């Protein structure tokens, strides 16, 4: 058949925002992995791909068929013979990381959004994910209740990302998730990641079916839409789950 | 090859409540109808199946593969030789129709929910759908906006259904749709419809994929779930559309 790769953002596509996937999802992905490549592509860092997805999969999952495009596919991890390996990592220089972090910090502080008093113990706002920076306004470990209240309509993140861009015009700052702005070297977004996916997996655009929630002009899934990869827009993880349940039922 | 029947409880699966399918949905169903039977099932009456589904399909659709399980599947219409025909209709006796209607009216009136002043011209609250009764609180013709505001948490319909059941304990009252209680002979809900679907189409349970929005215990799709028929829970027609698009994509050679 034409479609070989089932690709997904994590955020609000496979899970509740930044949370472990539910058992229902874990089983669907495990079943599909017997026959298809599962290629999550997301701003999340590698350890969070493990916590959100891999650590929750049943033992029957074929982990060899989970191909992980981390930090929007600026890093890539593949599994073979019981072991994950880093295939590539377009790492930031120290200078780039500091410039990107600093721009986000200055913007957030100026706009009145930088409040470390709300942080859970040992948490931080700005995280260096090696090849990308993630500013997550009320912390990298904040709960969904708290996160969804913070910027429901994206106004805060839009204004932070705009100001960060003015402060460091040589970089790119993109709204994500519930509380996040991703900062990176320009062009190194999901378009970058998908181009790498196609090269690494030896597939054409037509052989990928992509799922995401931010597929409108300006959203972080729009680059995939615009590349000509068939994209099904979802609103939440339950929508994705219904779709995968049906795919499985119609294959049997 | 196992699934041969795609069955859908029409409202909030194929369309907005009691409304026509969107053009994208029409095209998805027409595509799937080349290969699969499309079996809509609903408390709605036959004319509404035509209005909501059939009349909106493109000419390319395979109408012979649309098998209509009307009024919960107490009626069944099939298309063959360019025509629709009624295959069965488990009509109500007059005694039954009147008892069911009267219980709903009495119950809605006692609970302060019967208001004929909000009805569109020509409209009615209780409708006799031959083999089933539908009480639709603000009329059979009300728009989605007004309907979805009337009883979004099902409070009003649950209390009306319980009191009507007290008045007429020989009948079954099921909350449905946005404004509706379906009233019928005991047991003649979607389980009855699905059994008859299996007989008429000569299929087993495993050959059906069902779609519905009320699939938790107590909801009007649970009698199908409870049979062990695989069921996809959806929330609105856009979710179903996403699913159908995916099915079609995954079938392409």
């Amino acid at each position: 058949k034409m479609k070989k790769i089932l690709s997904f953002d994590i955020d609000n596509t496979l899970n509740e925002p930044k949370m472990p996937i539910f058992p229902e999802m874990a089983e669907l992905l495990a079943t599909l992995s017997q026959k298809y490549i599962i290629a999550p592509i997301s701003g999340q860092k590698y350890d969070q791909f493990l916590i959100q997805i891999i650590n929750n999969l049943p033992e029957s999952a074929n982990l060899d068929n989970f191909h992980l495009f981390v930090a929007q596919g600026t890093q890539y991890y593949a599994h073979k013979a019981g072991e994950w390996k880093q295939v590539f990592n377009y790492a930031l220089t120290d200078e780039q990381a500091n410039a990107i972090m600093g721009a986000l910090e200055k913007a957030a502080k100026e706009l009145g959004h930088w409040d470390e008093s709300v942080l859970l113990p040992g948490d931080e706002i700005n995280e260096n994910r090696e090849s990308m920076i993630a500013y997550s306004a009320i912390g990298q470990k904040a709960g969904v209740e708290a996160k969804q209240a913070w910027d429901p309509d994206m106004t805060k993140r839009n204004e932070i990302a705009k100001l960060a861009s003015q402060y460091a015009p040589e970089f790119e700052f993109e709204v994500a998730g519930t509380t996040t702005i991703n900062g990176f070297v320009p062009g190194q977004n999901k378009e970058f990641g998908m181009n790498h996916l196609m090269e690494e997996l030896n597939v054409t655009k037509e052989e990928i079916l992509y799922f995401g929630d931010m597929t409108q002009p300006g959203g972080n899934d729009y680059p995939v839409v615009q590349m000509g990869i068939e994209t099904i827009t979802v609103r939440d993880w339950k929508e994705t789950a219904a779709i995968l349940k049906a795919i499985i039922a119609m294959e049997e």
